[PDB]
């Protein structure tokens, strides 16, 4: 077969990418290792920035979004006794953040593109990337135990962490920036009504907590545990147990307990590749960079990476300008870095971290305690939060 | 002997408190282990806050500071090819940071004693605190050699940081912090007129630099070196050559250099002791906490302590409440907290680490590029560097 870009990853970068490039008239073929129902399985990612928002609409897939995600004006973050709250909404410029879930994302992209009629390939296993540097790059896939070959002007890895674009790139070429905290995220997908109308971030003794939300019927709870900690050991009792005990007198005694539709464990890492590129391979994605759950950014930096994409290609295949696809790298990790760096940071400040002297734990409690009472600190964490303009 | 107050230390700390009690009334003595030029050998601060300015005026003591102080409105950060200002006066709701030498601020504050007739017994050696704890408290010192007995109400260990006083004190009943950084900062003071109207801070792969001021026709660079390092090996060549080195080449081209006046290695800690004080031993300047000089707040908290004990003495002594006193520690040590996170921050955005991964410097570059290109982010410096109000 033959195409113009060539998607790799059925997930919510490859979804959009797809999506905004046919609605475009670029046709495109998406390739994707599992089943649409476990691509669907994965709870990941429940909050949005405004940028990836208008970026639904414009890919024209935001009827359900704009029905059922709940806009929030404002988070908090408990430490030492005390809850505050942020005003997102004043101290951003009048900005805001919205919660809905990426499974629901995904479903709703995938339905979109089911309508568009637009190729998409599931199962598609033994997944090969070729002549990345030459005018004609090709993948060739396996279907049941048939070898194909497609052939396109541009390949776009949006397969995620582990997927086969990043290493087909010649390693001498990439530079890698990564860190590993020594901890995890225990995540609990309950069906029960959610403990606050807004988020709550909670720093404690024991370790990090989260107090999210899906709906007003569906709730995401998170703690922090070892790296060595099995999922099977966390049952549904001692979970709640512990969450209760790392949050707020108030706000556990308004908890609504119930049974688990997921649990699992999120690793934490930080991870950029420099540059974004290899000839016609362009990543995009969990497939260039990975970020600490604690700032809500992976999937928002997929989008703006995506966007750009969509944006300079546009500009390629149209406007015959195909010279500018070389300064997306350079584009992206600028807005990458900056994202980074407010993950980093609330995830140094919120979690307890083992082997930590006196000194400083004061300074993070102290990091808290001017970030969130000064006026122009306040501003700081509430412009990266709703996020950072695409450039 | 016998007086009210009695001050250890005759530095900044205890001079301006010394003046400040007398010009109130309650009679206080000073004693030092130094000859009052050994005092004033010290070059050490130059930065001075607002805070402290009006307290100088406040101590009497402000006529050669306001004739000979130069005003700052903005510094400089230079890093990565760029130099970037911070306009202190408009993003910190008006407010400036006046730069005037140590040297001069204790030589003012001696001359100002020396006229008001108060006592001063400098080669005050073999100092000893008695009776911390009791109502009637009493320090004995050796005076060439015979022991004078001197007994006070409330002693006032200004100090510094190898002071007699904080050694008094129960070690079980205080919780020290310490930080040491594994680097040193070289200083050199030159009879050369200064490189910029205002001061830059650098940060560059060899370390970090800094181009000071004491006054039109004198200034103050440091560079950043190895703890292992003796001064003997840096001469005044080397110096210039490394600083140059160090700087925007539109700076290193502009500077006048010159043989040195001082030079000598500054250790960066960061220390607090907590709690304050013990019976009626409070602990003001050095003598409680130390903070990088990077970010110019030492003396400056010093001020503030002073302030907070020469206020809380007066309610005590003239008002009778001498209940106030106690909570001295808890007033201080919230500002000295937010001093320390700012200094703990400057100091490790701007030099350069000893085994530091890909990850860590990339962090570093881009909480430069976050805070000095965001407006909130400029603010949070700006109103940190001019010092936050006293409480
Ligand atoms: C617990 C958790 C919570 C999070 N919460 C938030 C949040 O609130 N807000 C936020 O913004 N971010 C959050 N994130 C992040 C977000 O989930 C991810 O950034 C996002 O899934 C990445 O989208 P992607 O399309 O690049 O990657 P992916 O979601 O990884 O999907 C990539 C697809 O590629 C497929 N694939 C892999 N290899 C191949 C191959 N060889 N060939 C073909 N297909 C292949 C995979 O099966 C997968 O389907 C969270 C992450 C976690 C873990
Ligand atoms: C290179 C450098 C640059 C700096 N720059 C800045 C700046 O720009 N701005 C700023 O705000 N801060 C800066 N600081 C800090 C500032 O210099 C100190 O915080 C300040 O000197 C402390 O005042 P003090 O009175 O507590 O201590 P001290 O200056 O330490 O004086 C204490 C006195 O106690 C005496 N003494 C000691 N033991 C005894 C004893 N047993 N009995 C009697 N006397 C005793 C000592 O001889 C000394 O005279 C800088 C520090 C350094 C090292």
């Amino acid at each position: 077969m033959k195409t113009q870009v060539a998607i790799i990853g059925a997930g919510p970068s490859g979804l959009l990418l797809g999506q905004l490039l046919h609605k475009a008239g670029i046709d495109n073929v998406i390739l994707e290792r599992q089943t649409p129902d476990y691509v669907l399985g994965r709870i990941r990612a429940g909050v949005l920035e405004q940028g990836m928002v208008d970026l639904l609409r414009e890919a024209g897939v935001d009827r359900r979004m704009a029905r059922d995600g709940l806009v929030h004006e404002g988070v908090e973050i408990a430490f030492a006794g005390q809850r505050r709250r942020i005003d997102l909404k004043r101290l951003s410029g009048g900005k805001t953040v919205t919660v809905y879930g990426q499974t629901e994302v995904t479903r709703d992209l995938m339905e979109a593109r089911e309508a568009s009629g637009a190729t998409t390939v599931y199962q598609a296993a033994e997944v090969r990337l070729h002549d990345l540097q030459g005018e004609r790059p090709y993948v060739t896939f396996e279907r049941d135990g048939e070898r194909l070959r497609l052939d396109c002007d541009y390949i776009a890895g949006c397969d995620g962490f582990r997927g086969i674009s990043r290493q087909s790139i010649p390693a001498e070429r990439l530079k890698v920036f990564e860190r590993v905290y020594p901890f995890g995220w225990l995540g609990l997908l309950a069906d029960t009504p959610p403990v606050s109308h807004e988020l709550i971030y909670a720093n404690h003794p024991r370790g990090f907590a989260l107090c999210s939300q899906r709906s007003a019927t569906r709730s995401r709870y998170y703690v922090q545990v070892p790296l060595t900690e099995k999922v099977e050991d966390w049952s549904d009792e001692r979970f709640w147990t512990e969450l209760k005990a790392r949050l707020p007198a108030e706000v556990a005694e308004k908890l609504v307990t119930g049974p688990s539709l997921e649990k699992s464990i999120a690793p934490l890492r930080s991870f950029v590749v420099e540059p974004m590129q290899h000839g016609r391979l362009f990543l995009a994605g969990d497939a260039a960079h990975i970020v600490p759950p604690t700032g809500a950014k992976g999937l928002n930096l997929a989008a703006s990476d995506v966007s750009t994409l969509y944006r300079l290609l546009l500009k390629a295949y149209r406007e015959g300008r195909g010279e500018l696809l070389e300064r997306y790298s350079a584009i992206c990790l600028r807005r990458i870095w900056k994202a980074e760096r407010f993950s980093w940071w609330m995830t140094s400040v919120l979690h307890r971290f083992p082997d930590t002297d006196a000194f400083s734990q004061r300074i993070q409690q102290t990091e808290l305690e001017y970030y969130l009472g000064s006026e122009a600190g306040l501003a700081t964490i509430a412009e990266n939060y709703v996020g950072l303009p695409y450039e």
